[PDB]
This record gives structure tokens, sequence and C-alpha cells, in this order.
């Protein structure tokens, strides 16, 4: 069962959304014990978003760099927040497009029961069009794991 | 290019991801020139969920009720939308799986230009899990398309 | 090498899409060699669209009733052309959507060189739209296999 | 409800198969207020059909070259034709296949209903197969939006 | 780094292909610290298939019935192993065929290191065909997760 | 109805999950009527996967090198087999994912009646995750087709 209070998808947007400056909620969120990383890229290539999320990822402490367990959470993570992007064919240069995203990952425990573990969310905002500047429209991905 | 103040998936979602009772953000919403609709929907037959959004959409004058053009735009938005939410294959209840979704719908022009004409994004959140209560997780889904 | 005067997919469509109350195309195709069968089905189950196909194509004679061989070609051949009509998700009702079509499926060696055998096409032709009539646009696909 | 003498689909897809030196289909077409766009375009880069189709489309004035909302339009409509030439993944090379397409790009109003507005139509024909020729068959696409 | 003589993949299958009586392969497994499963499915509904896996993972304890972490995982890892079986449409009798499978579900630590704690192979092999016996062949899948 | 004897996928991952250097599982199966090949390759790049098995299977006699015909049933059985491979996106490098893998392709009549032909099966098994060495999984891979 969810907890109200630490709807990990729902964070994660919130904050990928807010773009004040003033900005207390990275803290806000560290205090109550996750994990928050936050980027943007700029890509016709889908590897290079997945790249730039797992690289600042690992820079921040979101996930262990060592291992494979968390990356193997994380990149699963991405390909479903990627899902909502791309919607069908993740492709985005092999289909004459290109993304500009902000994207955010959080990783917590979202449930009542402590037995529930880690999991960990990447969220996707920004927008996907053509190679020209301003021929394109927003886009939205977040995919949730267990971590 | 898309106006800054009127980026229609931003704020579809933040409309979505809002929990005031008393938000007047609909009504703020609506005397900036957007045509508005929200509400909800729980099932295992992904067609439930997309005739809940037209009717609903129809009701309250997002998109017209004759005619195929505005309803081909919304299906196709709404078909965006699900890719986020499905991750992959289009299937509830044939693959084990239910949704409880809150949904917003927004049409309007996002852009700077005039010329651009309207828009409409089709924007879902909710969880999507197994059939029974507390094993399921947060799920989005934001689709965009022009009218 | 395709022989210019046998693309089995070519004829294949120009046979579904050309309403000819008289001059049998497919008696001019039978005589050339080639095994026709034409049918027309409606549904939002695209499993009664592939079972309307299946046995339609046995009772021509288009392929053989007994065995797996020719049925596993033609099966394949129906999915590919279902690719055409769905475009993404291989679903119609569950997706709120049912189609009205025509199908024409044919057998023969499309190629310069006798060595190649036979091979199939399944065409298909007409309207994918809401339930309620009036709300559709044209569809097409079409698959080819080896048999 | 399609107006049988202006199915947009079915005509783009006749002007596509049927090989006229004289007798211009395309000003016939072009008589009845439809715009048409032809073209050609051999690759294992499906951007680059993408990109041959929206460069011709917007050079014979079928669809505007300023704006983003009538590229919009295009580019879904030629996703959904790609859907019928690949069926299943929208990749050419990356899978070892190449494409020779012949399309054809048509726009109107193809419904009774003057309100409706125009609609679009992408249709692609030819050959996919291994970079070897010879190695071959035909593939079809059909995408239709409203613009 | 996976350890040889602890591929989870490779296990689940070798023990999956097995067909012999005197089979002391499940105890030599469970010997060496995994969590064995073996079950059989035949179905026309992918939901049933689901299903049926994770019920017998559950009685036999693969996972852990209560809390939604583990189920998380395994519906992951059984998703993936359909893909093999299905191979672009995650559905069965909605496209007129069905499945007979013999399924296994092995849990452990595949590698070397102990940081990378349990993870989770769902493997399934069989026929999918036409809903006539005899008119089918072989089908397989196989299905990896962290857990 | 398939032979018991001859199930030529379970043959064909049975000889790929082998490793005695002296098993004349190869000479066991030719001996039993299979055209065996067997090979490995390594890659981001799905359609260098696809050339190692197509180069393998015609050099060892698996196919014919000449002719369209047994390399289309080839190549679709490649493709269905990497579904297992990839699962959803068939992607390697354009989703910072790399593979190493060993194939197998058998070429036989499985079936109890001599007049279902042969049938060709492309088995697939290595590891497939980052392009970074232990960080990866088991992949399995199985496609079927008829000649
Ligand atoms: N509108 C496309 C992106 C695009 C490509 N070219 C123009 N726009 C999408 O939905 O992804
Ligand atoms: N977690 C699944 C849904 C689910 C089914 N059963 C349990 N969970 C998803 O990502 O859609
Ligand atoms: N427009 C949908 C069909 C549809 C469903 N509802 C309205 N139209 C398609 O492209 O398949
Ligand atoms: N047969 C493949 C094309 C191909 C690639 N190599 C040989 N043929 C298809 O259906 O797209
Ligand atoms: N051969 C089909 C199954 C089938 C359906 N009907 C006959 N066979 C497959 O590859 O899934
Ligand atoms: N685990 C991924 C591959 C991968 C990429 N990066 C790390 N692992 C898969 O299932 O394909
Ligand atoms: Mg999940
Ligand atoms: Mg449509
Ligand atoms: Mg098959
Ligand atoms: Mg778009
Ligand atoms: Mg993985
Ligand atoms: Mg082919």
């Amino acid at each position: 069962t969810l907890h109200k209070e630490r709807r990990i998808g729902r964070l994660s947007v919130l904050l990928l959304l807010n773009e004040a400056e003033e900005s207390t909620q990275v803290e806000e969120l560290e205090r109550d014990g996750w994990k928050v990383c936050l980027g943007k890229v700029g890509s016709m290539d889908a590897h290079k978003v997945i790249a730039a999320i797992e690289t600042a990822s690992k820079k921040s402490g979101v996930i262990q760099s060592e291992g494979y367990r968390e990356s193997h959470a994380l990149y699963h993570a991405t390909m479903e927040a990627l899902h909502g992007v791309t919607r069908g064919e993740m492709l985005l240069g092999s289909l004459l497009r290109t993304v500009g995203l902000r994207f955010a990952v959080l990783r917590g425990n979202p449930y009542e029961s402590e037995a529930e573990g880690d999991w960990i969310a990447v969220s996707l905002y920004g927008t996907i069009g053509a190679p020209i500047k301003g021929l394109e429209h927003e886009t939205f991905g977040v995919g949730i794991n267990h971590i």
C-alpha cells in the first residue's frame, strides 16, 4: 500500500516540473530520506540520454557505482520512463526526432511497509520534435522499479 | 515555439498532481483560455479507460461531440498517454494487471503563434498493479496531439 | 529478383482496391497461375479476422487444409498484414476500435526464378474507427511470406 | 462518414501502385481539390525516408513549410505508414534490411461533412530486403491523420 | 561477473528441457541453494499463464506470498519470458493462438559477488499454435530480473 | 504432430547449452538428418548478429546460398529469436547495451509427417548488458520457421 506522503512518482515529477529558484524541494526530499538526482540532456541518441541519467545518478549517489544489481534496476526504470517519451518506438535520431529533457531520479521506499525496501523512479520532461528548434511539443515519461 | 506560460503538457500534469479541495486551478486554467476536463477511472480494460476520457471530454466541452476530427485527435492523444502507463504492451487485464487512474484533458494553444491552433493533452496518473489492492505502483502517461 | 509482371503484393492490393462488378479480375489472376481468395470481415476481435482469412483461404484451396506448414505460412503473413492495419498494437476492441475489412490472399511465385517456389500475400483494406459508425478512417495492411 | 468518391487512403494507394506514363492521375486529383506529392527514396535509414517525405511534401506545398502543426500531422501519418512497411520494429539498416520505396502524400477532406476539414494520407510501396539485391519482397504502408 | 557454475538462466532451462524420471536435478539445485519451481499450463489467455507461474512460485516458496516487491520482480521476469514466447505481440487467444507450456522458476545469486543478491529466472518451453492439436511448433522464453 | 525425438527447438537449445569439448552432439544430430550450424558473435549492433548467423548458416550448408527463399526463412527465424534476446525493443547499442552470443541453427523436419517439410530453428544464448564487462545477465532467444 503506497504511502500518500511518499508517492515516489508524484514527488519526482513535482520536483521535475518545478521551475523555482529559491528551491528547498531537493533539500526537503533529502531530509525525508530520499536520494535525489537532477539533470538535463538534449540528444538525438537514446543511448546518450540513458548514459546521462546513469552517470548523474551514480555521481550523486542515487545508486551504487559498483556492482550490477542497482545499475540493472536503474536501466529498466529508464527504459520504462523512455516509453512515455518515445511512445511505441524507442528511437530518436533514427526516426528524425530529438529530445531536450530534464530528468529526475528519486530513490526511496514509497510504501507504508518497510519490507518493500527501496524503489527508484526515473522521470523525464521536456520536448521531443524535429531537429529544428521550435518544431516540437512536450514529452513526459515515468519509470518505476524496485531496487 | 512553445509559450513558456502555456505549456499544456506541464499544466495538465500539475493539475492532476494537485490535491487541494479548494485549488481553483480548473477555473484559473479556464480563465487563461484552456478547456479543461477532469475525471477518474479504474479498470482492467483499456477500452473502459479510453471511453471514460472520451465521455468526460465531450460532456465538459473539451472536444466537439459531433464530427470525427476532434474525436480522432483525442483518441490518438489518449493512445499516446496510455503508452507511458502500459510501457510496451497496451494491455491490462489480459496481462493480469489493473489501473486506478485520474485523468486530465486540456485543450488550447501552447505556442506563441496563434497559427499553431489548438492542441490537446491527455494526462494520466494513478496506479497499475495486480488485481489485488496494495500490490501496485504509480504510473504516468502524457499524450499530446494537434486538433 | 521480383518479376515485374508477377508482383504478388501489388496485384493483391489492386484486386483489393478495385470494385469490378464485371471483368473478373480473379479469373485473370487464376488464368496466370495464381491461387486467389477474397473475403470480407467486420469485427472488434482480431481473432475473428484471422479466422475468417484462414477459413476462406482453406475453403478456396489457396492453402492446404491439412498439415501445419501452409497454415503456418498463412498465419504469419496475416500477422504482418495486421501490422499495417493496427499500427503499433495488434488490438481492436480492447482499444475501443473496430474494423470493417475486405481481404485478399494470393499465392504464387513472384520471382523470375522458378526455384523460388510459392509465396503468399495477405492484403487488407477497409476502415478502422470507433464502435459508433461515422467515426473512422481507412486502414491498410499487406503481409508477404514464402510457402 | 467517408465519402465514397473521396477515400483519401484508397486514392493515394491507387496513385502509388499505378504506372501511368500518360494521363496524369496527379492532375485529376488536383483538379478535384486534392493536394498531391509523389516521390521515391531508397535507403537503409528510416530517417532519410521520413526526411524525403517531409521535404517533398513541403516543396510541393502539400503541407505548410512554416509552423509546426502541419509538420506534426505529416510526421505521425508517416510513422503510421512505416508500421506497415516495417511490421514490428521501425528499423531498417540496424536489422540488416533496406527499402526501395515510392511514396505518395495526399491532402484533402475525405468525408461527406465539410466540417471535418483536411486530412492527410502517407502511402508507401516498394521492396524491403537484404542489402544484397535480389533478396527482397514487396512492402506497403498507409498512414492517415487529420491536419 | 556471472559464475559459470551458477548461470541461473542456463540452469533453469536445462531443468525445463530435461524429461528424465529418476530426476535429482531439482534436489541438486536446492542442495546448491537455489529455490526451484516447476509447473505446466495450457491456455489461450496470457493472464492464466502469468497466474499459474505466480501461484506455483508462491506455493513453492520461490518468492514471498506477502508484500509486493518480490511479486513485482516475478511479474516483470514473467513478462520478459513471455516476449520470447509471443515474439512481438503479447497476445494469445486474441490472435487465435494458444500455448502448452512447461515452466521453471529459479531463484538465486548467479554472480561471483554476493553483493549482487538474488535474481530470478522464469523459463518457458512448450508449443504455440492454432487451437487445434498438432498445428503448432515449439516456443521458448527466458526472463531474468533482480529480486 | 511434432515427433517426440525430433523437437528441433529443444534440440537446438540443448546443443547450445552444452559445454563438452568432446560431445559429438553435432555429428550425432547430423546423423539423425539435421543440418547443423554453430557460431559465436559479440556486438552492439543487431545487424552484425544477423549477418554472422546468415554467413555461418550458408557456409555450413544449413541453408542455400542462392535464392531468396531460404534466406527469407532464416531472416525471420533470426528475428523471432532476437525477440527473446531483446524483449521489447530490437535495439542493442542505441539502448546502450551489448550482447555476447553463441548461436545454433538447425534445419530438418520436426514433425511425424514428411509432408511438413523442413523447418529451421535459430537459437541464441549468451549475455546482454552494459558495454562494461561484468554488468550483464543471461539472455535467450529461439525462433522457428518453415522453409
Ligand atoms: N511529434 C513527434 C516528434 C517530431 C518529429 N518531427 C516533428 N515532431 C512525436 O510525437 O514524437
Ligand atoms: N508492476 C506492473 C503491474 C503489475 C502486475 N502485477 C503486479 N504488478 C507494471 O509495471 O505494469
Ligand atoms: N483513429 C484510430 C481508430 C479510432 C478509434 N476511435 C476513433 N478512431 C486508429 O487510427 O486506429
Ligand atoms: N524479409 C524481411 C526483409 C529482409 C531482410 N533480409 C532479407 N529479407 C522483411 O520482411 O522485412
Ligand atoms: N505459428 C504461430 C502460432 C500459430 C497460430 N496459428 C498457427 N500457428 C506463432 O509463431 O506464434
Ligand atoms: N539488463 C538489460 C541490459 C543492460 C543494459 N545495461 C545494463 N544492462 C536487459 O535486460 O537487456
Ligand atoms: Mg512494474
Ligand atoms: Mg487514427
Ligand atoms: Mg510461427
Ligand atoms: Mg507528436
Ligand atoms: Mg535486464
Ligand atoms: Mg519478410
